[PDB]
């Protein structure tokens, strides 16, 4: 099902009391669908909308999610609903385990009848103190809750340290046929993030190139070898849930990197979703509804 996807980023994963620079809008799903994408990824920071008791998700905000998911779903888009930027659980996972499992109880109860095309992504980029042996324990506990109301819906999990290839070996594949494994890919980091203010440590880089040299192509291929090999041995399909390049980077390298990564993904039967529609990594002007053909051409011929 999933192949060509895009993230609506820096939108609903914004902090509850500080919105970021992209305003979610139904027109987005029209233009994404018409561009050739079959899949949209929607990061949502539900953790900012809980009664911090039974951890009841604010119904107001929750209705906002009904609006866009239904609209997206009523265009035949696959919608990955993604619990994004749950920051407190990365610092003290043991304190927020229950808050995490309560959150997925509500989500699964509420969209249990929804079309197959609605997919669940449990926890974006586990990092810091939520290390693998806890992450796996919480992942198994969340799937068994979800599986009472959503027994066949697709569920996406990912490894520790920002969904990193290097931590796939520690990620446990659950007892379950309907699970996709996701990694993120932005290597090399200094080229992909250069000049972006939101990427702490990268904001003052400048004019770094990716020309597609043989060593550069070789590295990319070996990194993707590592993931394919893992996925073969574990009989799971892989989803490249985020990849992209900031706008500040050199126009021509940006296109070549994105093409090369997209191509390598498809070459190995990976679904993918480009990091980010309309923000600092974007390829789409939210004010005029126009695309950056130069980058869009790299993603979809
Ligand atoms: O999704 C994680 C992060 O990635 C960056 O692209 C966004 O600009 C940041 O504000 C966000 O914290």
């Amino acid at each position: 099902k999933m192949k060509r996807g895009i993230n609506i980023g820096n939108a609903l994963e914004s902090p509850k009391d500080f919105p970021w620079d992209v305003k979610m809008s139904n027109k987005f799903f029209d233009d994404i669908k018409d561009a050739g994408f079959d899949t949209v990824r929607i990061p949502v920071r539900f953790s900012d909308y809980t009664s911090d008791d039974n951890f009841k998700i604010d119904e107001d905000f929750f209705k906002k999610i009904d609006k866009y998911v239904d609209y997206a779903l009523d265009k035949d888009l696959i919608v990955v609903l993604d619990l994004h930027h749950f920051e407190e659980i990365m610092k003290e996972p043991r304190v927020h385990k229950e808050k995490f499992l309560k959150i997925w109880q509500q989500i699964a109860n509420r969209y249990q009848k929804y079309d197959k095309k609605l997919v669940f992504e449990l926890l974006n980029e586990p990092k810091e103190n939520l290390y693998s042996q806890l992450l796996n324990e919480y992942i198994e506990e969340a799937i068994k809750i979800i599986r009472k109301t959503n027994p066949k819906r697709t569920i996406i999990v990912g490894p520790y340290n920002f969904y990193q290839i290097d931590y796939l070996n520690e990620l446990n594949i659950p007892k379950d046929s309907n699970i996709v494994v996701s990694f993120h890919y932005y290597e090399p980091n200094d080229f992909a993030f250069q000049g972006n203010i939101y990427h702490k440590g990268f904001e003052h880089l400048s004019n770094i190139t990716w020309e597609g040299t043989n060593e550069q192509m070789d590295y990319l291929k070996k990194r993707f070898d590592t993931v394919e090999n893992w996925a073969n041995k574990n009989n799971v399909k892989i989803f490249l849930g985020e990849f992209g390049v900031t706008k500040e980077a050199p126009e021509t390298s940006r296109r070549a990197w994105v093409k090369a990564v997209r191509e390598e993904a498809e070459k190995r039967n990976f679904s993918w979703a480009y990091w980010e529609l309309a923000s600092g990594f974007g390829i789409y002007n939210q004010i005029e509804g126009t695309w950056d053909r130069d980058i869009l051409s790299a993603l979809i011929e």
